[PDB]
């Protein structure tokens, strides 16, 4: 268990965490009108496999993707405070959804801390 | 009283790990990005000086360049755990390059970790 992906448990938790997401994204009145597909499938498997490479795991996102420009890819898209909030919320409702076994306080304490800082940072809009 | 940089073969071994390191990152999808297309050479020179003078070999780093001030030095690209991985990963495959011969179990072992701390005091942005 020494990477933070491993720790956590992998691509299984990240797995669980970011469809559990993506399901919340798919009725959110918010961001619905921001992410730009009706089929969400892809844009799941992005945030997935960076998620997971961010934290130590695989490559694969840099290996379909590139090097994360992550400011460039979301400036097609208008996200105020509105959305960093909805984002924020759907995230934390998913990785709620993982139990304590999985991810332990320090490890859950640390990723929450992570996507709140990257979802502030990630603001680009005033409205 | 023989010196780390003597110890393990001196400018011949330094050359040897920064120019591999080099020739990893040019393959590298994360970091191809990051360092300047235009500058590899003088950017391979700096990077082996400092090298060389960081483990008690020549000083000509300093001379030329001043203190490291490694953290300015690095405030103007974005590197998060991403590009932080992505150097260590390069840097593992130059290191594991050089024979144990050459590089023997204690030393190859505190070099790592010093690369190891180091890049993660440089670690600078979210993504
Ligand atoms: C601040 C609130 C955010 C909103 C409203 C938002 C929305 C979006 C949208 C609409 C896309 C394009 C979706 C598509 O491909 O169809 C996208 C892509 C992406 N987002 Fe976010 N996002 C937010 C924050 C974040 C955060 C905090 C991260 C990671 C720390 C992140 C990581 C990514 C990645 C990796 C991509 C795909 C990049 C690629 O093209 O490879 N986003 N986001
Ligand atoms: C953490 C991931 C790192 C990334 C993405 C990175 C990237 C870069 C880039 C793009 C440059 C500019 C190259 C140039 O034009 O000289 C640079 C410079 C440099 N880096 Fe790094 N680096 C990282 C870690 C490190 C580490 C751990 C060290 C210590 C061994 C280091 C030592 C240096 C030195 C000495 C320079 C040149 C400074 C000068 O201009 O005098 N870097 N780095
Ligand atoms: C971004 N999801
Ligand atoms: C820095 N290389």
């Amino acid at each position: 268990p020494k990477s933070f992906y491993d720790a956590v448990g992998g691509a299984k938790t990240f797995d669980a965490i970011v469809s559990r997401f993506y399901a919340q994204v798919a009725e959110d009145e918010v961001l619905r009108r921001v992410y730009p597909e009706d089929d969400l499938a892809g844009a799941e498997e992005r945030l997935r496999m960076f998620l997971e490479q961010y934290w130590g795991g695989p490559r694969t996102y840099s290996e379909q993707r590139g090097h994360p420009r992550l400011r460039m890819r979301h400036a097609p898209f208008r996200i105020s405070l509105i959305e960093r909030d909805a984002f924020l919320r759907c995230m934390h409702t998913a990785v709620a959804s993982i139990d304590s076994e999985t991810l332990d306080d320090e490890h859950r304490r640390e990723l929450l801390d992570y996507l709140e800082m990257a979802a502030h940072s990630l603001v680009n809009s005033p409205f």
